[PDB]
């Protein structure tokens, strides 16, 4: 029993947290690593740091993007490594579902902040150097990715449903930019990364435009079929 | 042959680079890891990043202290790990001399930037969390420390001798602040760190107020005697 590592990827309010909370309940061999940033957006020193840096980011992204992206990624690596070393000992078919990955940290979020001039060149090059190196110090490489594909308009509506005050100002245009990056990475596979194995990792794309909270059985059936091929 | 790891510590322009370049020549079992920041202060992507972030630091320390301290420390860990895995295979008595340590990064430099309000609380807490964790991902723990002890006035004179344009404005008061931290850490051993073994690590203190470039044999004799006790 080597733990299978599966990333759940998708735009803001696509339904990843909803989907991962469904999956965790369906099997004692299935565990989840919620995204650190998602927990900061609700006591611990990480949550106090994370809440401060997220609020400062909303005020002045061009000051705080580097600090935020480095702490978000380190927080994720720590939480993923903890689960990998903690859980599913004596699972028959152990699967750990990551809410997003170190790859979404860099290729979706940090990349967009650089493209939006919220990181300068030095900040972005330091970040990529840090990421290239931080990742080689290995056991987190993915067996597969599940892409929850929703339209920007769907994600905008779901930001409205979730009702976090800080997010109600997010424009469609931001969601469209993140959507294009996800489509380039996980559908067209046009995106060049510095992680050669990712070109070859299996991807399951699930259309989650339709509400699935009370009607997810088809989605899970595709997950179980995907898992059996890995 | 397990490599002995020895940090050379001391104030700005105490003579660490001079001393470490003397030591490296005296034995094929002796290798040195120059300090990354020292190389930025003279082609590689690290040097271009480092030169940019050092120049920006001089302009606006309260913007760049967090970015600088995180890149300086990661650059040091990478260079120390490279030497540890690269060199002194088939040395009889292998010794690797580190120009400063991850401990001087945090307890001398980053601590002073926090105390000078060039990092806010969140920046300083994120930095310490990053450092606590980054260090546990181990083989860099020190067998000993060599403290090159000079007066602030001596170090001020040696900044004048070395003649880097960017450093000629450094005030005595800065040197006195760094001196007090080194005395608390390595002489009085009053400084509380989060690394329990450091309380117990042997320290050799060498007085380097007197010029040693052509008269270092006494200093080296004390280093060889120190090494034989480890
Ligand atoms: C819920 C989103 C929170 N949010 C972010 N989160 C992450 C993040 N990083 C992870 N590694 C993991 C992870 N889970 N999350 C990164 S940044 C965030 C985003 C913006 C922001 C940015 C760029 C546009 S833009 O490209 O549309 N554009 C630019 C040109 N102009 C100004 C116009 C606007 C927009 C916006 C916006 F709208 F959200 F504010 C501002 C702050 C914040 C905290
Ligand atoms: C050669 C020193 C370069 N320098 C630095 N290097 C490092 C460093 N970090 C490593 N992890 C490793 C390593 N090798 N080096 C950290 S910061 C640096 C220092 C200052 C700076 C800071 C504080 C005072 S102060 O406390 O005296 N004080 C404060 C209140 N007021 C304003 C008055 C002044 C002074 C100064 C000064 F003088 F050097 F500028 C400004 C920028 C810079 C790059
Ligand atoms: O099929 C769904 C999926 C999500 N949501 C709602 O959409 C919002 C965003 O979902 P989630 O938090 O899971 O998005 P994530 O940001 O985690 O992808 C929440 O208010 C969910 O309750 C929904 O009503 N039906
Ligand atoms: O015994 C000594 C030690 C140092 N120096 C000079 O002092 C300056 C600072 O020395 P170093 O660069 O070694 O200091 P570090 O910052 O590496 O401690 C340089 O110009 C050295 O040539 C000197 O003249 N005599
Ligand atoms: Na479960
Ligand atoms: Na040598």
């Amino acid at each position: 029993t080597r733990i299978k590592k599966i990333s759940i990827e998708g735009n803001i309010a696509a339904g990843k947290s909803t989907f991962v909370n469904i999956l965790k309940q369906l099997s004692e061999d299935w565990e989840v690593v919620p995204e650190p940033v998602a927990r900061w957006s609700n006591l611990t020193m990480e949550q106090k740091n994370g809440g401060n840096v997220l609020q400062m980011m909303y005020e002045k992204p061009e000051r705080w993007s580097f600090t935020f992206q480095t702490y978000a990624c380190l927080s994720r690596i720590r939480a993923q490594l903890a689960s990998l070393n903690g859980k599913l000992k004596d699972a028959e078919k152990p699967v750990l579902f990551f809410e997003r990955s170190v790859y979404s940290d860099r290729y979706i979020f940090a990349s967009n902040l650089y493209e939006s001039e919220s990181m300068n060149e030095t900040e972005w090059t330091i970040y990529q150097d840090w990421h290239d190196w931080m990742n080689n110090q290995q056991s987190l490489e993915l067996d597969g990715i599940i892409y929850l594909q929703a339209t920007p308009e769907t994600c905008l509506h779901r930001i409205y449903l979730r009702g976090r005050n800080e997010e109600q100002g997010i424009p469609l245009e931001y969601l469209e930019k993140l959507h294009y990056k996800h489509e380039s990475w996980l559908l067209h596979r046009t995106l060049k990364t510095n992680f050669d194995y990712l070109q070859e990792v299996p991807i399951l794309t699930l259309d989650v435009n339709e509400d699935f909270k009370d009607k997810y059985e088809s989605l899970v059936e595709k997950v179980k079929e995907f898992l059996s091929t890995l």
